[PDB]
């Protein structure tokens, strides 16, 4: 289906309401590395089994959290192109599942949001690096480090100042311990934006003061659960304040080169000075590598989802056509 448009009414409102109660997981229900999508699934804004269409994800992030339309389109179609089934139009918000339907040929993985190095990647705040065995489950030790950083830099709340310090701490922890640490291109961009989302979208919309309390933080990050009486944000937003997080500790894109403490800058990577290059590499290298020579029906589904992705790309970038027009 076509990407949904913006909300007709973007006011703050109760989203933890009678039609969207929290429920625990049933056998087979899928949760993944994103506390936002996990919460929408666990309140029935998404299918509770954690398998959804791109149109369902965009409608859910808008309706439940007031995620802005352009950000919703960009992230949802990027995730879907690399992790979703383009023929069935289904994406797992976590593990690979037969529920997304018959797989395309390799090297396409259709691995769900849990797939390392497509969307998901290293130096997550509350999830471990894939090298350490689990890139998707809530991690109590890492959450307690978020709490400690909130206590030291946020007077006990998570805010953009905390985000700037913890983002850097998590990068330095991956450099020191993950010999395969990768922090380039799409992950370099998304890792900074994600640190703003708790301050912008998990804060009750009646306050909208960017100060997330640790009870609410644990409820979203661990239990995929809105606070009792949670109001969504009072206007559409996604990553506003990311400039504060970058400014705290500016980093160049790079990777460890098969050993700890070997962080080597990659001059072929996009960075914040080359946002259009991030889009071009994502399509020309990442998507094309999964679907190098697609059959007629896949090519058509790729071209449709690539058009939708471009709708979420900031004005002033040129659309690229890896399978022609
Ligand atoms: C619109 C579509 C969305 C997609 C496709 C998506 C996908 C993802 C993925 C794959 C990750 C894992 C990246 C990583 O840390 O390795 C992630 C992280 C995250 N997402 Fe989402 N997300 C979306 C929307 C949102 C929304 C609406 C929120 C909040 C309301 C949100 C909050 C987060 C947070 C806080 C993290 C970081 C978790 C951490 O580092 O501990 N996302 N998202
Ligand atoms: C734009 C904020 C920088 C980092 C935050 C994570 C990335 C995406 C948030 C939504 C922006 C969607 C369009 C970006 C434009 C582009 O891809 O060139
Ligand atoms: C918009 O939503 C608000 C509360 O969420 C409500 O008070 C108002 O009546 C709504 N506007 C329309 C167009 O219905
Ligand atoms: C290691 O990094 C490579 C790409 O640099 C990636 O393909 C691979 O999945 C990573 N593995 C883990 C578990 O980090
Ligand atoms: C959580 O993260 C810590 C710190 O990186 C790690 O040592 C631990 O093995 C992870 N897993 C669990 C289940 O706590
Ligand atoms: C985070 O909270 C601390 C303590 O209240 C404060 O000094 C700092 O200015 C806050 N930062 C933001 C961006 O709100
Ligand atoms: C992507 O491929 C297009 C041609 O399809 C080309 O114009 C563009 O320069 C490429 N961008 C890269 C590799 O960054
Ligand atoms: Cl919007
Ligand atoms: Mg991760």
């Amino acid at each position: 289906g076509l990407p949904p448009g913006p909300l007709e009414n973007s006011s703050a409102k109760l989203v933890n309401d009678e039609a969207h109660p929290w429920k625990p997981l049933r056998p087979g229900d899928i949760r993944g590395p994103c506390p936002g999508l996990n919460t929408l699934a666990s309140h029935g804004y998404l299918p509770r089994n954690g398998v959804a269409t791109p149109a369902q994800i965009i409608n859910a992030v808008q309706e439940g959290f007031n995620f802005d339309n352009q950000a919703a389109i960009f992230l949802t179609y990027a995730a879907h192109l690399v992790d979703g089934n383009l023929i069935t139009d289904l994406l797992s918000i976590g593990r690979k599942t037969r529920l997304t339907g018959p797989d395309p040929p390799p090297p396409a993985s259709v691995g769900g949001l849990n797939e390392h190095g497509t969307f998901e990647g290293d130096a997550s705040m509350t999830r471990g690096d894939a090298f350490f065995g689990n890139n998707h489950d809530f991690n109590e030790t890492l959450f307690e480090q978020l709490v400690d950083y909130s206590n030291r830099f946020g007077g006990g709340k998570y805010n953009l100042t905390v985000a700037g310090e913890l983002r850097f701490k998590r990068i330095q922890d991956s450099i020191a311990t993950n010999p395969n640490f990768s922090f380039v291109d799409f992950r370099f961009f998304t890792a900074y934006g994600e640190t703003t989302f708790p301050a912008n979208l998990f804060v009750d919309g009646r306050r909208d003061d960017g100060q997330l309390d640790m009870d609410a933080a644990r409820s979203f990050f661990q239990f995929s659960r809105m606070p009792d009486d949670f109001f969504r944000a009072p206007s559409p937003r996604s990553g506003t304040g990311v400039e504060v997080v970058v400014q705290a500790h500016p980093m160049q894109p790079g990777r460890n080169v098969g050993k700890i403490n070997s962080y080597t800058v990659d001059p072929t990577s996009s960075d914040f000075s080359t946002p259009c290059l991030m889009y071009e590499k994502f399509v020309n290298i990442t998507v094309k590598s999964l679907y190098p020579n697609p059959t007629v029906q896949l090519r058509k589904a790729l071209n449709t989802n690539l058009d939708f992705l471009f709708q979420g790309v900031a004005a002033g970038c040129t659309q690229v056509f890896p399978y022609g027009r």
